[PDB]
């Protein structure tokens, strides 16, 4: 929620901001505690030089020449540091404090958590994730329209860059402005009897040195921005194509994702490429088919199919099926079945496991789309005797049945 | 822990006492109020005191967050007493001043223990 | 040694006066500041460094002792004198002083020696 | 429950309110301490 979203440069910037806050709070604490100007009337063996002023006028002169002579920037510098630190914190966290994009970010982080937490990811790379594939697809269709999150992040970085430029620019000139000593000509004569004053305050030189190190910190922050600038203006991150998962697991699917998804994939890769590899699968169509087959094999089991069995019209041990989305493996574990009945069962792949069903001589087909693999098709070519087929719009009619040389009886309707 | 301790008392008691130097026995009444004396404390603290001495609590802190070559020769730099010929004539009626601060011998002994700590670390 | 260190940092302050000069007053016509200066001067010079380090020494050793601590306990006393050349700085040479904690450590040191 | 009820302007106003509150408490602290 707050961890996998932070590239190394982002964490470095965050800790730089923490240092910014610490510098600022220390400076303001010192200003509140010990920031005191000390003033004397300026233009006066060696003896004493008593000035015959009681303490109160001394305090008054301190205040007057502190306001007048001492530079406003010297006074406000710690408070400036606080305000700039706070604005930096706001412009950094606004990416996640805006609810409209925050909801999408939350759903994204949750789905990747469930994805790299899913063992079926490893199983497919080598149960309930089937119900998560629809969440994956709904989100992917949802956010391909976006990319506004990327634009908002880019604008945040641009604002950081611009504020950096302005801060460095004016601070470079204003560092020299502060001074240890100072002379003021305040028209307080005839109210305290003096007009020329020499003053100096404790903070001055310290702040100078403080300012220097502060500036250096800000500078390296800017360099971070510069890095992202290259990272923004050379990689052309508007599009993401794996071309690696496709080559390592041999999956030609998952071609591309839109600009928003490209960018979030890139950010995940910057954080952890392994999590991108783990999340890559929940989009694959072929892996989705494999998961459908897996759940289908799990929930249709051999005892259930044995109970379902019976004898058909042509006196054969048949396992009629009326509603299916694939071929259960346990169906191929019962070799004694002699016939099969299928109604409205599309996306059917017959594996060579039908060759396991050695005693196979009749088949009943009613409005189903079936594709056989070459080994299983050869087994059926050398083993089939009887067949029933039904097709409505010529689509459920299979072409491969024109290859079985050993078929005797074929029954057709429609 | 050593860095924060030095900064802690530096805020508290890093104060240098100053007197105008050049003048039976009796007093040496100076007829200067506390205002001018705090002023002179500031002036001679800035001028006479060595830079590393003033920033000693800060040099230790920065190095802890992230020595022998220069600090070894810098230990002899800090002195208990110190003098300053600061052009404060026509300002308080004196030119030369003798000053020193509580932290002088404290830092010299504090530096000695710290220089050992860096040595074992390196 | 921890308890002595707390008193050393906070309470250990020395008071000083110039020695060499109906009974009247003895106005020394010096203000507060060079009084503090003299306090510092005779604190650093006259006060024995073992006594100054005594709170530290117990702390260091807690984290041969009989041979040298026996002589240095009698070395320290309540009052103290010092002839430091603050002449032409305050116009006086010979000073008497005392620091608040002197007798307390003397009682504290004697009991500490028995422990070791 | 406590988040989805805050449109963007609502959240921005909330942040402005927090900033104003800290400004005010800071001002009161300065008035009581240094004024």
């Amino acid at each position: 929620a707050f961890r996998v979203l932070k590239p190394w440069w982002d964490v470095f910037t965050d800790y730089l901001s923490v240092a910014m806050l610490m510098i600022g709070v220390f400076g303001c604490t010192l200003q509140v505690m010990q920031d005191k100007i000390i003033c004397l009337p300026k233009r006066v063996e060696m003896k004493g030089l008593k000035t015959d002023l009681d303490l109160q006028q001394y305090s008054f002169i301190n205040q007057m020449c502190y306001e007048r002579a001492l530079h406003w920037y010297a006074k406000y510098f710690p408070y400036l540091v606080l305000i700039h630190t706070l604005v930096f914190m706001l412009c950094s966290n606004f990416w996640f404090k805006f609810p409209g994009s925050s909801s999408k970010i939350e759903h994204f982080i949750s789905i990747l958590g469930k994805c790299f937490d899913s063992p079926w990811t490893t199983r497919a790379l080598s149960e309930q994730a089937k119900a998560l594939f629809e969440k994956v697809k709904k989100f992917r269709l949802h956010v391909e329209e976006g990319d506004i999150l990327y634009a908002m992040y880019v604008r945040q970085t641009v604002l950081k860059v611009i504020k950096f430029l302005i801060i460095i620019a004016y601070n470079s000139a204003l560092v020299s402005k502060v001074q240890f000593t100072v002379d003021c000509n305040v028209d307080i004569q005839d109210m305290t009897g003096y007009k020329n004053f020499s003053c100096n305050h404790t903070m001055a030189h310290l702040f100078s040195k403080l300012s220097f190190c502060y500036l250096c910190f800000v500078s390296i922050y800017g360099l971070t921005c510069l890095y992202t600038l290259y990272w923004l203006f050379y990689r052309s991150l508007r599009e993401y194509s794996f071309e690696y998962v496709r080559q390592e697991t041999g999956i030609d699917d998952i071609p591309d994702v839109k600009n928003d998804f490209a960018f979030m994939l890139h950010m995940i890769d910057q954080y952890d490429p392994l999590y991108s590899k783990r999340f890559a699968l929940f989009l694959s169509e072929v892996s989705e088919n494999k998961l459908k087959q897996l759940n289908l094999n799990n929930e249709w089991t051999p005892d259930k199919l044995r109970q379902k069995l019976q004898t058909n019209a042509h006196n054969r041990l048949e396992l009629p099926l009326i509603m299916l989305s694939g071929l259960p493996d346990t169906v191929f574990e019962i070799t004694e079945l002699q016939s099969l009945k299928l109604e409205i069962i599309k996306n059917v792949m017959i594996p060579a496991t039908i060759a396991q069903l050695d005693n196979l001589q009749e088949l009943s087909l009613h409005q189903c789309s079936v594709k056989i693999h070459s080994a299983a098709l050869s087994f059926l070519k050398e083993n089939l005797k009887v067949l029933s087929v039904k097709f409505d719009d010529m689509r459920e009619l299979p072409p491969w049945m024109y290859g079985l040389r050993n078929l005797e009886e074929l029954y057709l309707v429609g």
